[PDB]
């Protein structure tokens, strides 16, 4: 019983991180096979940000520029790319340490890992969500550039994330390990807008559930409803509208409880409608949107893994 | 920027955890040097445990009852003993794995990472506080028995809890690595009183400084007060007593923001007496109590380790 905001375990994450130094700027590489990827305003002197340009700034840039270091021991740069907002640096060791791994683009609403490194070392891990507006809310300092965020299925990390920049209100944005960006970010200091951040309704409702599990009921209410009215009460409180596919992704948590979504559908609109009046569920006194429904099931039936 | 709950990177404590069988049970050992270290209670079936006799049960157990297994590799005892609440299995091998390390009792309002861990597999990694009355509230399910708490200080793992047992209110309860219980509690399924769960003022008033140097100033007010003034005031609400030491533990975060330690009491002493009326801080509407002084410095200025 419980329920804490879990990361996985970063063992096989903090083998891979290595640090990156082109003339003055130093931050993280991920180091996988032959292969160190980083950000590209690596190569950026503080000038150079406020208008790069990328190409023209990588054409005086040649291998021996750029200080790959893993812990004491030094890698030597052998090629170098640009493959969208990441930089490819092609190193003469294979990491000895490398995972199975892929690369997968997530999408709004899915959580994950991040370890925050600092000069290639960790520093610690937390768990996070792609928010609907493709920013993500993280913890991160001058030096953390290229920390990386993953998932692990049983023995395969799957890398989603690799952290670039920082928007005014302490929101985090980022790419994938191709480079393209999650959302209409670009790298360079000039004003960008972020847009409205909404809540991801179906992650409130494994929660919910969650709370249920573990014995947290007295939001539970004797209404129902539907899911055309729920999703009109959703959008008024700025709520992910819920569909059908999302019904069907809570019925493991729905069996499990004996509660049907529709009916914890109306608690939750009754919580949106009244607040929560003081009291607090799992031991929070706002709507968590950061557990998918997977997340939930993994945490409350005990998934490991290698 | 940014605040979140931080575990430590836990690739150091992963290669540590091993599987432990005695008959039926089957729960987490940690597996250090030739030793592997898990809760007595292995030895007991189901009925055992409303009134177990230790010294008999184990008197009826030779070293090949106890089947331990790293991953596929299947390790042999070679020797067993009781400390405390804690069985000490001697192996055959020591493990290669073996980080720099100590035993450490940690006092209450401490922090630390949990490792939570079923089979002797890593399923995940979160961030807890030995609360008050010497619980912790967690996430841990059936097979997690034998899970550990840890701090790293640099290259150094320091271990400081075990997992035994689970407490009515989905609080848990455990031991040091020497096998002593944290509070009063004992290894067996009698009733069992845990006291009161008080707040503990000094993290609440890190995380209010962690808000201020993240931008999040609206609780800030124009007063000051007294140590004996405001402790009068947080024992009434269910606080520990501020004491001078925690002023100069605060210090660093004081000198980084300006703000007078008796000037943040008096803006918490405020938010005790009227609640926060709506808003939030670093996306909390409560006040939170599991940063400690040191979490702060070291999240908000980037300590990294090996
Ligand atoms: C990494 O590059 C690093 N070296 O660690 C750094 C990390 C961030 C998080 C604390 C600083 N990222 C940048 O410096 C990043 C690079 C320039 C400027 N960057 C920013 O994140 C800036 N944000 C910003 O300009 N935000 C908008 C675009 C105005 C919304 C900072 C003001 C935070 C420095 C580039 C290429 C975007
Ligand atoms: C571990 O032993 C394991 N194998 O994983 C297990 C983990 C807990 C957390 C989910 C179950 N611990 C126990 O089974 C533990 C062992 C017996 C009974 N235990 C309990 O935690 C019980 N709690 C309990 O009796 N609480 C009091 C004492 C009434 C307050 C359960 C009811 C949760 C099983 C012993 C030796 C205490």
């Amino acid at each position: 019983s419980g329920f804490r905001k879990m990361a996985f375990p970063s063992g096989k994450v903090e083998g891979c991180m290595v640090q990156v130094t082109c003339g003055t700027t130093t931050l993280n590489g991920l180091w996988l096979d032959d292969v160190v990827y980083c950000p590209r305003h690596v190569i950026c002197t503080s000038e150079d940000m406020l208008n790069p340009n990328y190409e023209d700034l990588l054409i005086r840039k040649s291998n021996h520029n750029f200080l790959v270091q893993a812990g004491n021991v030094q890698l030597r740069v052998i090629g170098h790319s640009m493959q969208n907002c990441v930089l490819k640096l092609k190193v003469d060791t294979a990491n000895p340490k490398t995972p199975k791994y892929k690369f997968v683009r997530i999408q709004p609403g899915q959580t994950f890992s991040v370890l925050a490194c600092y000069n290639g070392s960790p520093s610690g891990v937390y768990q996070c969500a792609m928010r609907p507006n493709f920013t993500i809310k993280g913890s991160f300092l001058n030096g953390s550039c290229g920390s990386v965020g993953f998932n692990i299925d049983y023995d395969c990390v799957s890398f989603c994330y690799m952290h670039h920049m920082e928007l005014p209100t302490g929101v985090h944005a980022g790419t994938d390990l191709e480079g393209n960006f999650y959302g209409p970010f670009v790298d360079r200091q000039t004003a960008q807008a972020a847009g409205t951040d909404t809540t991801i309704t179906v992650n409130v409702l494994a929660w919910l559930y969650a709370a249920v599990i573990n014995g947290d009921r007295w939001f539970l209410n004797r209404f129902t409803t539907t899911l055309n009215d729920f999703n009109l009460v959703a959008m008024k409180y700025n709520y992910e509208p819920l569909t059908q596919d999302h019904v069907d992704i809570l019925g493991p948590l729905s069996a499990q409880t004996g509660i049907a979504v529709l009916d914890m559908c109306a608690s939750l609109k009754e919580l949106l409608q009244n607040g929560m009046n003081g009291r607090t569920i799992l031991g929070s006194a706002l709507l968590e949107d950061e557990f998918t429904p997977f997340d939930v099931v993994r945490q409350c039936s005990g998934v490991t893994f290698q």
